[PDB]
């Protein structure tokens, strides 16, 4: 299958009507999973599941710029499970991410990063088999 | 040691952790004089310039960071801090006195010490005007503390 | 009267069955509150309760060791209102502190700081008026 | 060549007198390199040189330990230039990782992670074009 840690090229860019969907198996004993759209010398968006935070599982989001990450949201809904598949599909919009997993709407982070263009790669990370790494163009 | 009267609210007397009211806030040609004394063994000073829920600055003397001596300036929006600005220029000595100024310019705070210059902070938080407080902390005996216009 | 912020003196420490009681009014608008236990460079206990986080409330607490916090503890229990009177009382165990606020029990914070009897200071800030801060042993 | 970031398997752990070797080559326009010893959740031993950070350069060490980064230790002696090839060694002893880059000893990091068997894995990532990726025992 595709390794882990995974790159997946976006070159020119993130761009409205944009779907980025992730298939795959989470781990048995999932610790954490991460997406991270870069660019350039930083993350704009960083959508990260954690299935043990003092014992709540929560999907952090957040911006980091070179080195300092910024204002945290913080979302309780997780549908993942250990050792079961899953898919994660990213839509772009002009004034946010929207993020479904498996095929129901979860949340949405509003760009901080404003030049979409310039998001060049989506980071996969994590306790994960992953199956299929893609994205379509509407 | 509290100050209480009819002039307002009460008042905290000129020992650390202190806060310096700036009303109207900051603005331009502003000056801020602090007098005090390093304590023995100082680990640390601090200065944090506060709007709201924010600190525009923070000026952070450490004495021992991994054995070597450092200042860090940075902005905590809320929570956060942001990019931290390092310099390793260090003129205070534990149970020395010393003289820290602050000027207020337009794109960013002059600080020195002792009578020479020291080094810059561009500004990050724009609305000088809603600058209301100076927090000043750590291992300093504080003398004296106040601002005037040039 | 007490000024905020304000420190209350523990000199000879924290020491079980210690119960400190603080005694106040949210302001109008506030915020955030903070209780921090200090020892020497670290705070070995810091209470934080803030009021708006992403338009949600929440209680962090944590110890910072010189520069560094540490692992974060959060709770969405929260019984502050603003322009209301508080209690908040802190029951230290040998391997705990316990929280309640208003009377309601709220949480348990593990000692990380093992040397309780070198926990000096307790700072009390944030947007709040203090009447009193107080402390039986028994 | 090999792409990055890439985990070099390290089984069986790491253990006093194992000898990691990697070569690359530093892209031009470079911001970052890192190297993650890993165990687990945690990163054992972070080691990541930054080519402009407030215009100095510098190395920056530290361990991760689930989400939080523990205390910096900063060193500004740095060998790498954009466009050079490079050789980093990591010699592991028993209380510390000794570090050389083109055969000249750059620094020490003792352990803060003491079960060195666990550390079960070593990422490369950021600014380079990685040739080879290797130990031995010496
Ligand atoms: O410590 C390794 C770790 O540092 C993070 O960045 C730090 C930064 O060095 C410090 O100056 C700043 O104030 O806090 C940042 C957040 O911990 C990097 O983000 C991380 O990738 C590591 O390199
Ligand atoms: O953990 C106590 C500590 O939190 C800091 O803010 C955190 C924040 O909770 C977290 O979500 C963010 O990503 O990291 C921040 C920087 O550590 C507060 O700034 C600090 O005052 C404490 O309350
Ligand atoms: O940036 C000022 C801010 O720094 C915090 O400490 C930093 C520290 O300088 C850095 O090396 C480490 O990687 O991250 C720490 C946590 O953000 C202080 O805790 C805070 O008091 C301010 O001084
Ligand atoms: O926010 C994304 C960022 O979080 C870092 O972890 C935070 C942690 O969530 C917070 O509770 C604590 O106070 O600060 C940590 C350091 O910023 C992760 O380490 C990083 O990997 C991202 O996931």
């Amino acid at each position: 299958p595709l390794i882990v840690p995974y790159n997946l090229p976006l070159p020119g860019g993130v761009v409205p009507r944009m779907l980025i969907t992730i298939l795959g198996t989470v781990k048995p004993n999932a610790n954490r999973i991460a997406l991270d759209f870069q660019r350039g010398n930083d993350v704009a968006f960083h959508f990260n599941p954690r299935f043990n935070e003092n014992n709540r599982r929560v999907i952090v989001c957040n911006t980091k710029l070179d080195n300092n990450w910024g204002r945290e949201e913080r979302q309780s809904v997780f549908p993942f499970e250990s050792g079961k598949p899953f898919k994660i599909q990213v839509l772009v919009e002009p004034d946010h991410f929207k993020v479904a997993v498996n095929d129901a709407h979860l949340l949405q982070y509003n760009h901080r990063v404003k030049k979409l263009n310039e998001i060049s790669k989506l980071g996969i990370s994590g306790d994960i088999d992953l199956t299929s790494a893609s994205y379509t163009m509407i």
